[PDB]
């Protein structure tokens, strides 16, 4: 039962995604295509990375991840196809253990896989050039279809990964550089990485382990200032309801393990026009 | 061929729904996940109820409905899993008769299933606590995944419903209270329950049976006033085209059996900024 | 492995599409429903046509296309079901050749299939009236479900096309009339047919063959004026990156073969409030 | 104590109006410049016309009206300056303005000066005029006018000379009536028990709705105070109310009121609430009026 | 050289204000009409009140304040005209306005005329008054007032007669204090180290935030210049800053400042940046003040 | 008949401007306060500068310009008051304003008073000045200025004393030229057949586009009336048109026009249509000009 999990910037308003799915079913009969999302901000490689970095442990072994925003479409660039190592457990009971090397990502070689590779490691990476799995005459503006969707379907059908093209050195895989959290005492500086739609919760790049280094744990009183102006105060709690009344401010670690801000069953970011990229300062005593 | 029909407030812009689907396929290989919608207004239990109340007759028997907006995520609350009684026919010819007790809903116990239970009745309801079908260590902020998606997949795989947890008394199932239509002569008062996106038609809580009690039938001339200010007049007709010219006002019973307002092949609500919650007054003579 | 590719104006915010899919699975067990899109501008038959005209070559033979915007819902009108001739190749290598007569469209008879029929031709067309494949008592406002979704599933299950109703003459199939490109020297006049969401690229009705007639080929310097006011200049290039710096203007043939405008990895239409329908004038020397 | 009442499309965000006023004071020391408004939709002469046609009876005799939207600035066109005949009564009833029984205004006692582009159409129609002149004399306009600023050069500057007592007939040659540009207004159509017209304006900042159906139109149709009416907008919104003097007659806050506005025309509104703004109702919607 | 200071809800987009001014000049030749503002939210008497309560000390004695939002226009209601007692000192400190030590204003030297609908509540509260009269004499209002335009008929027109020297006591009968409509304002609540109040206004066009906590409230709570404060908005935004004279005392551009505004009330802002606009902060948010 | 021309960032929605005017009349009875505009973007001194630099030639000699955006209000800063030298000619051609050949203005005949924060940069640059003084005397400012309201305390109030004839040199000590704060403006870059600059302003309410390329810049580049030009905005929109006197020279309504604006700078627009608004074109876009 092959599965392709599909994340793109192709949108939800025309036939772009369906063209890809038709070909996926053409190449791999009985494939199941699971949509991640197709509404990421176009060409925002760091935003796309967030939508795909923690997928593996949720999916059956052998799942292929087709992940793409392709602003360099039509150029001599070629996609990269990678077998990751550690799935890094979700599910009922104690969850579902996944064996190493059980997932393949295929994407533009433009940094999209940066955090996937950082968190999971990888066993082998190849550039995708073989006309066995890509068109001999690719549509210049549609590499998300030609260089990702189509070869992802061959990989799901069991095309041997090592035959898609030559093996890449680690230096040939493009990566983006994320801003580091800055820690001084129990005072941390970071950024808003995302507005958690559709709730308007606010996600930061400050991880649980950053909090731990600052001696911040559950129940610690925090002050969080956004963009050096807008202040919030709350204890660190497991979840939204811990803020008490509807509308109250909660500080919590999100399901990804990162410090987040929210109103309890109300939207925090939207009424204040808050967006990703704002500076975050965290203070505890 | 097991089917899970999935309705959530999780949105369409990140990997939340895909995490659920991966696990559903992990737990129930060969399951088909049919998306209802994932864009309901967060925490609006009455809006969610509308999207799920009339699903059963459309689906093959044995379908599991995973339906969730979970503002109490992370608390000691537990989901409820319910086998409904009457499917309450759709399809070609005279439609498809569905046997009693053929569908299971699983949802937060927060009133989401209120109208499902009212229209279909139910045979048996259980709280979902067994670590055979939920995580032993659930992600606090993600009960829509942990307490709905994951156990819905076990139920679809044939996990016995009565083993998910203890059986609930009817008093333990939370319900919301809907405002009643008020009837005086052939004058009715109700509310706008929904803007019918993407058309901008206007749906009210005034049912066919309310109209019947007021002696209002097909062709009756009506005056409908919204929010005690904005007036419309038309005869009650079966459909949009019966208004005549494009843009003309039609009054009709929607596919759910409720009195609705529309412009013929044009949007009524959007140009006038009309939204759910407005008072509705209906007058006939 | 039957496939229905589903394009509608039913939206993504309620249970409308799921009601259709439930019935499709009810009628054709093991069917795969592939969503094209459901967010087309309601009742815009020319916009819908664009989303479905080039689908066939992407899909396995035997695929049924269920395509619908149905403003005449509830009237005596009946859908048309058509076996097209030429699929008109996509895929790896030299692509996937599709045999003639391998696809069926079913749609309102309201012009939606106009360009499908123009580009592919057709072998046979029927009105859909048999209560073997439509309801004996159709919901007046829901013909997209009753007259398209339901019979599309019977066709996918192998219901013989010629038995859905009587065979239509070509004169009985409604068509819309598209505005023609006007060519004078190497000066062309057309219109913006679409904003290419989510990128904000601008698509025109000026085809590669129109450019060829004007002696315009790759590298030719063009001036394009929108709405007789807003000017742009660039050489014709294969793709976005050929504009050079991020934000620079590119002129290119889109994946459909039509002259298009874009900023390189930035949105052209949105900052300038540009929308479909604007006049397009093209000048070369 | 001369007065220039100044209506333009120059806006309120830069020094354009002040340049005009500086010059008005330079030419007519002691002048008072009374702003009408400066926010009209640029180049909409029919909107501009509504802001100036009712002014004369409110002002002291001798007042000069400098009124201008000038899209033909810098061309060979020249402004028209005109002495009107009747100051004219106005309002829901038709009366002189002021305390007591109001202030009767003498004939021939106001001058309008404007681009000759139709801006004065309803001024001339409602007030009549004695003689009209094109404005060409370099005694009252620049010898070398700023091409893009005729609202200053050909309206503000000569209006101040006129306010200072410069003889109107010496601004340039007399115009024939046929040389005066006019726009054409939609007529009200009248059946016995009914009337059709149009929304002419949203009454800012309240959101009241003004139509072109005049008191005299109502009278011809046998409609007077207290008459139960239906007023349908856009053939889709059938409002019902009696014709009343004012908003509060509708009773509760928010209730629909039908009334003659302060210009003498049938209008709709909500009592101390905005009718047009919540529902995006705008000028140009068709109006049907029916006696019930 | 009489002055009428004119505050209305008539807006700045049509000829309504000019009609009023034309009549003011007709009645009081030589008058100067000083616009206060005309953009107040229609029918919001508490907002209108804030625009007029601090005016007297800024104007020459004899100045008449014509202040009006008139949703009851055209009813049997009549305007109130009143001679106030104390011009009153104001500001962050409480002083006379002007150069040097400021200009002391004599008592009984300003008249307000307004709809009797509560608009003058804080004027009367802060200044006191000698006598109040309903405005009924057709010496100073029309015999047949335009029903929808009492702001012109019952405020503008009589204000000009008063400016011209018409005796206040002859405008109509004396009112008892109980006949003067008043609105009720939220009181500041005071604990020893803390205070609760409300945002009364966003200070346009800067986006500063004004509260109802007055200097005298701070003094009662032992809070003076330099005191470290917390000001929490909407029980969700806990701003912290010392109380300072002005914006630049916050240091860097964009930093939060707490200060007494020019009306004497505790306010919050950013130094040469907008506080309220980027975050959609609006009047009505709860305020909690704490000494730190 | 003294005049104060008043430009501020105080806005048009509350009583701030009226407080200033009340005081101006208190100090200079008989003064006329001519509003320039009050809607400038707060604290944008370069925008404020554009609203005041062209004023002098339009006003009678002796006119005082009170011009203020004051983000440093309440600090030790003091306003600068200055007698300018040349009133200066202006416009597309460079001429005196007014009828006939215009009104020549004497030197040394206007005073500007402003925060010393660069607001007067282009005023001083284009007009020159005789002497500049810091404003400190309590004869003309309050002994105890309202900390947040220096636009009133340190500009409005002393401007009225100056209008009343108070000797400029007695407002405080003479400043050295180096003590006058200035902002720095982008220079136009000139190649033989081409020029680069910037959009300085959108011309509201029309949506015309103003650049910093001056008539004298065009002359240096050999560009005169009728010259076929290309003007590229943001290196993405290559407009083409001949240089013409005015908008209507473009022919049909909506056609692109290139012209020298009333301030003397190269501008782009559509003939009786808005260029900038439909496409969200704003100040700050780069400009390239090419002779064709
Ligand atoms: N204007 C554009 N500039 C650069 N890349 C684009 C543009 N429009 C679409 N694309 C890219 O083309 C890809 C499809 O091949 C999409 O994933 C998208 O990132
Ligand atoms: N700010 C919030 N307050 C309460 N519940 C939330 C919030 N954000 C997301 N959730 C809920 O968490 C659920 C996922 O477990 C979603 O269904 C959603 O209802
Ligand atoms: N107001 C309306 N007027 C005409 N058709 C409509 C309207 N609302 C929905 N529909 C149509 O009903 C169809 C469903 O049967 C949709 O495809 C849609 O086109
Ligand atoms: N782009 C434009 N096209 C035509 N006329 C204009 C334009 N911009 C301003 N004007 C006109 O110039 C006049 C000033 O002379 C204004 O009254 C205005 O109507
Ligand atoms: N729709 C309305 N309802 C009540 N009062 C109104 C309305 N429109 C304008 N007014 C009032 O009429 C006054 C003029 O007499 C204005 O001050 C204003 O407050
Ligand atoms: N938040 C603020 N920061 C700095 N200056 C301000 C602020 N609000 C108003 N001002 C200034 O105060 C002046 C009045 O003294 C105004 O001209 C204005 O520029
Ligand atoms: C991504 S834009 C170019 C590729 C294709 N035409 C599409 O719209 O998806
Ligand atoms: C619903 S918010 C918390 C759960 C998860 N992080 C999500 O975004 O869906
Ligand atoms: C398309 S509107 C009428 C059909 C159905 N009620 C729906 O909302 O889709
Ligand atoms: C309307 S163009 C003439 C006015 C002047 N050019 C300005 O706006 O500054
Ligand atoms: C506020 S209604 C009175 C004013 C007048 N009717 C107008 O707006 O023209
Ligand atoms: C710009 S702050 C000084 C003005 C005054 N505080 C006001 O806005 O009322």
């Amino acid at each position: 039962r092959p599965i392709i999990a599909f994340m793109s910037d192709l949108g939800t308003t025309d036939d772009s995604v369906a063209q890809c799915k038709g070909l996926m079913h053409s190449i791999c009969p009985g494939v199941t295509v699971v949509d991640v999302c197709h509404s990421m901000t176009p060409w925002d490689v760091e935003e796309g990375a967030r939508y795909i970095v923690d997928l593996p442990r949720f999916f059956p072994e052998g799942t292929v991840f087709a992940t793409t925003t392709y602003p360099a479409t039509g150029t001599t660039t070629r996609s990269v196809a990678v077998r990751i190592r550690q799935a890094a457990w979700a599910g009922s009971g104690d969850g579902f253990e996944r064996a190493d090397g059980s997932y393949i990502y295929i994407a533009p070689n433009n940094g999209l896989l940066t955090t996937v590779l950082e968190e999971h490691g990888y066993i082998e990476a190849y550039e995708v050039t073989s006309t066995k799995v890509i068109p001999a005459n690719p549509e210049p503006t549609f590499y998300s279809r030609e260089m990702v969707a189509i070869p992802s379907a061959h990989l799901a059908a069991g095309f041997p990964l090592a035959e898609v093209g030559r093996r890449l050195d680690d230096s040939e895989i493009v990566r983006f550089h994320r801003p580091a959290v800055e820690i001084s005492g129990e005072a941390l500086s970071g950024v808003v990485t995302a507005i958690d739609h559709p709730f308007g919760n606010i996600w930061t790049n400050i991880h649980r382990t950053d909090l731990e280094k600052a001696g911040i744990g559950q129940g610690k009183h925090l002050k969080i200032i956004l963009d050096d102006v807008l202040p919030f105060e709350a204890p660190l709690t497991p979840t939204f309801a811990d803020a008490g009344a509807i509308g109250n401010i909660a500080f919590y670690l999100n399901s990804r393990g990162y410090l987040s801000l929210a109103r309890n069953a109300a939207s925090l970011a939207y009424p204040y026009n808050l967006k990703a990229g704002l500076k975050v300062r965290v203070e505890a005593r």
